[PDB]
């Protein structure tokens, strides 16, 4: 399946082999990012003037004359043609030779080629990545890694602005970089052209930059030092911030002044980019003069970003139609999925869908702000290179499956499998919601309806959960053994613990409701409570980032069908046998609205609480906000909402 989808696509329903022997023609006058990837490809064959035919080149070129109007006239177009007699990759420009290529690879396997007719050309001008996310940047070979497979999927942006980097943000960003992170942006510059994607280098200077000149031109010598290290696109974003560097005609004036001292004033400088305070309609005001102004006074080069209707949506008609009114020209959307950097204990690995898929002369560029799990991203990476290049054929779900297949193709499967039951967010603040383990929603919603009232359930229904179960083991285990994308697995494995544990909970709950008499029941249970116990260790232990520390994974459906079969099943063995077992489903060491545990603190979900052992105590905050440092004093018990101790 060919990704992204292209404008035009004839296929005559026959094949034909690679030349073993051909003759390249236009070899010398095309784009060499394309000869390198076509020379690659033909690797093990050879050239003479004996030979199938293969002309490549740009418009122009005289190797492509032939097929001149053939060529789609679109910055980033090509012709790409197979049959019996010959091979044509003419793109209308040089990036477009590059992405005929790339299409050019999708279509070759075992040695053979299709007979194919192809037209082609992005319906967005500028697509790709913005790493622009909160928590820790990219390593550096993840970098590597992104750029690369941004090339084989036709994006052509990276834009460079992690809000953690201290050289991109407060206060540093008025420092060049040191000669380690310099060499190795450098080399990402590098990396980046070779691919045929613009590095964009942001800045985020809005929280503390003087309107003055002093400031203005540390600015300028910032973006000067970048420009040494190979830097030819440039932003600034003054997104996330408070005080005068929300002056929408003083941005405004300072986007004008690089535009016009710098960007029109180099050889080769390609994007300006900034992205605004107020840049979404929820933070807006409507009655401000902020978004007009920008709109106004921008010098019309300069793109504006924008993430939609809220901090976190998706793009709709009304809404991008909404923003253009004011700003003037078309948006250049900032994506804020699959970010996750405000529900850090989750990943999201869902289809990426909810874009309006009409709109593409509406916006200037796509986005995307990624994960900071960077091998993790890639899943909708590769979704929104084909959204943003072919809207019109925008496949969610089969591109979804294509990008798995494409990343993990030794294991794709049992990544689909562990993907589908991690991509809803959980409850948040942004109110920003995904689907989850759709497959399975209704199997068990009717086993959880039946049971909670003496029906019986339907026994199907029953073993699609133990199926569901037996699968998610599998592709766990296979998942951690994997080293084909080590990296991924590095990124996931906690959260493939945590998989593996739910499955196993899932399993022995089911095995209690069958649970054929008094010991099994209480052989079950007791597994349960330690299967919790297990969860709740890795959740204390993994990913203890200080905003949503821990791990997270099939919260949407099966974590609380699974919660509500045992406390259910639990109540029915209390009453009929006269017990009194507790129906607690999450482990809790300490003693108490459930209480909670993040990091150091000891929460009730917002009289007397009993922890565990003695601890010196940090302090406690109260909020019906009132605060009593503990100054370590130990501490056990707490009578009369956070308790913060030394841990
Ligand atoms: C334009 C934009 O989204 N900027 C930031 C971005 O850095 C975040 O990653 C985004 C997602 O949490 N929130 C909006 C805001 O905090
Ligand atoms: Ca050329």
């Amino acid at each position: 399946s060919l990704q992204p989808p292209p404008q035009q696509l004839i296929v005559q329903n026959k094949t034909i082999d690679l030349p073993a022997v051909y003759q390249l023609n236009g070899g010398e006058e095309a784009n060499p990012h394309a000869v390198k990837v076509l020379k690659e490809l033909l690797s093990g064959k050879q050239s003479s003037k004996k030979g199938m035919l293969i002309s490549i080149g740009e418009k122009g070129d005289k190797s492509v004359r032939k097929y001149s109007r053939q060529i789609p006239d679109h910055k980033e177009g090509y012709y790409l043609s197979v049959n019996e007699k010959e091979i044509v990759l003419a793109g209308n420009d040089e990036r477009g030779t590059y992405y005929a290529l790339q299409t050019f690879a999708q279509l070759l396997k075992d040695g053979k080629l299709p007979e194919v007719e192809i037209k082609d050309y992005p319906s967005v001008r500028y697509r790709g990545v913005v790493e622009g996310f909160y928590g820790t940047p990219w390593s550096h070979q993840a970098r590597l890694s992104q750029l690369k497979f941004y090339g084989k999927n036709k994006m052509n942006t990276y834009i460079y602005g992690p809000k953690d980097d201290p050289y991109h943000s407060a206060p540093n960003w008025r420092l060049p970089y040191p000669d380690k992170e310099a060499a190795q942006l450098q080399e990402l510059v590098a990396v980046a052209n070779e691919n045929e994607v613009d590095f964009v280098w942001a800045i985020h200077p809005g929280q503390d930059i003087k309107w003055n000149k002093e400031d203005r031109d540390l600015l300028l010598a910032k973006f000067e030092k970048m420009y040494q290290l190979g830097v030819r696109s440039f932003a600034v974003f003054f997104d996330d911030i408070s005080g005068e560097g929300t002056n929408p005609q003083k941005q405004a004036e300072l986007l004008n002044y690089i535009d016009e001292k710098f960007a029109q004033v180099k050889p080769d400088i390609n994007q300006l980019v900034m992205c605004p305070t107020e840049y979404n309609k929820s933070w807006s005001n409507p009655n401000g003069n902020y978004l007009t102004t920008l709109g106004d006074k921008l010098n019309p080069s300069i793109q504006i970003m924008w993430t939609g209707d809220r901090v976190i949506s998706d793009i709709t008609r009304d809404g991008i139609s909404w923003i253009n009114e004011r700003i003037k020209r078309p948006a250049y959307i900032w994506w804020n999925f699959p970010v996750s950097d405000y529900v850090r204990d989750h990943l999201l690995l869902g289809p990426v869908y909810g874009n309006d898929t009409t709109i593409a002369k509406e916006m200037s560029g796509f986005v995307t702000n990624p994960m900071e799990h960077a091998e993790s991203s890639k899943i909708a990476i590769y979704s929104v290179a084909s959204y943003a290049w072919n809207p019109a054929k925008y496949d969610t779900w089969q591109t979804w499956k294509d990008a798995i297949r494409t990343i993990l193709p030794s294991a794709a499967e049992e990544l689909e499998c562990f993907a589908m039951h991690n991509s809803d967010l959980g409850p948040n603040g942004h109110g920003y919601r995904r689907e989850e383990s759709m497959d399975i929603q209704p199997a068990a919603e009717r086993f959880l309806k039946a049971f909670k009232e003496g029906k019986n359930y339907d026994k199907a229904d029953f073993e699609t959960l133990q199926y569901t179960f037996e699968r998610m083991k599998e592709s766990a285990d296979i998942l951690l053994m994997n080293t084909e994308n080590k990296p991924l697995i590095v990124e996931i494995t906690p959260w493939v613990h945590q998989f593996k544990l739910t499955a196993e909970m899932g399993e022995e709950v089911l095995k209690m409701v069958e649970g054929r008499n008094e010991s099994y029941f209480l052989r079950k249970y007791n597994h349960v409570k330690a299967l919790q116990q297990q969860m709740f260790y890795i959740d204390q232990t993994s990913n203890q980032n200080p905003y949503q520390p821990g791990v997270k994974t099939a919260t949407r459906v099966i974590k609380p069908l699974i919660d509500r079969t045992f406390a259910t099943v639990v109540k029915f063995f209390n009453q009929k046998f006269n017990a009194h077992l507790d129906a607690t489903t999450d482990y809790m060491p300490h003693k108490m609205l459930p209480l909670q545990v993040k990091a150091n603190r000891v929460l009730i979900s917002p009289v007397e609480i009993e922890l565990d052992a003695i601890y010196p105590g940090e302090n406690i905050q109260i909020n019906f906000r009132l605060s009593a440092g503990l100054q370590k004093a130990p501490v056990k018990f707490v009578r009369f909402f956070v308790l913060t101790i030394e841990k």
